[PDB]
């Protein structure tokens, strides 16, 4: 698991739970190609979204579908969606968890990277 | 002013200085039209992207190159660009200040929309 | 403008207006002795908090009362207040402005810091 | 364990590893008591301050000695320290994790209450 993406809900001091997000890599022609998706857990995190094998150098973009969550809780939040875009692996494989702290009119992205 | 964008360095405590922004509008396509562009003055702001007639209903995307200002301090941060994408105006015109406090692995970005 | 406090309100998307807050200097016998006060515009600042020629070397907290704004929004939030707590002045004047962005279960607080 | 802490370094993309704090608990004469301390693991985390049995209704500080950290990396931080002030298990006893996330002149911090 070389990827983990962990989502809080700061209004509830709360995982944010059934977030869905939607992984692209960046192809040759500079398109965006899918890559892995998922939903978190009671726990806020998706686990298992790719392999060490399948996780090669590229630019990912993950899309954290955020403004479905604050709807369900009928809040209409400022953002379409939380995106987080970097480079991956450049210098040899890594791990990667990418935590996001949702408000309805703010969001914050860190990335803790690992050595294996 | 009908969209501003403030950055902050949260590594530095100044003004995020000559940070360059594209920002886009979705188009019926789905792809992502050139809206308006510009760097951050010395206070870190930038003003006069758009004006009220020019900025109606849409989703729109500022795409805020972060690398750029990390790189050229020496520090090798983790994000390619910080995104912004939301919808604008869709109950009419609004004025929108868009800020994001920036780090080398981090990133939080709030919305102040307030009615005219 | 030596001391500055600007408040946003993550949720809302708009400045926090009415925030209450007291400033206190460390004194030689580590108890805190009050310093400055006020409460938040309809902009969101609180400016006026000292002069120059007062405001010398010393470790400063600003107690904001984020309890209280968000109890008057009907919502139950998790910190009693938020508190910045620095040392100003060492190396001679500087303007200070603290940032302070909201949430019930979450805060965040930047400062930029000035030569003048 | 129902208080534990984690501290991530926004600048390196890393836990904060080795960072000091003391956690307070107000007295009935409204001043600060001891309660616990500890330092933060090889992953960031604060395990073991506390038991249910000792962890009480009460109002509870914690002081995290971001200062020393970033001046051990050569960064003249912002803060003095981070400061969590809250009160605990006011509806029955909950579960609590504290997130800090540094910057040398910004730092966020996050709660995330459960029912055990
Ligand atoms: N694999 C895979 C996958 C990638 C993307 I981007 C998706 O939106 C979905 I649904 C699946
Ligand atoms: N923001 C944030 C954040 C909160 C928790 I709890 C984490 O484990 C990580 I990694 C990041
Ligand atoms: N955080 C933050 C923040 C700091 C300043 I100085 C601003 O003007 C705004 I808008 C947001
Ligand atoms: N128990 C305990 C304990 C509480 C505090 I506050 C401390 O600063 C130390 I050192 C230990």
């Amino acid at each position: 698991c070389p990827l983990m993406v962990k989502v809080l809900d700061a209004v509830r001091g709360s995982p944010a739970i059934n977030v869905a997000m939607h992984v692209f890599r960046k192809a040759a022609d500079d398109t965006w190609e899918p890559f892995a998706s998922g939903k978190t857990s009671e726990s806020g995190e998706l686990h298992g979204l790719t392999t060490e094998e399948e996780f090669v150098e590229g630019i990912y973009k993950v899309e954290i579908d955020t403004k479905s969550y604050w709807k369900a809780l009928g809040i209409s939040p400022f953002h379409e969606h939380a995106e987080v875009v970097f480079t991956a692996n450049d210098s040899g494989p890594r791990r990667y968890t990418i935590a996001a702290l949702l408000s309805p009119y703010s969001y914050s992205t860190t990335a803790v990277v690992t050595n294996p």
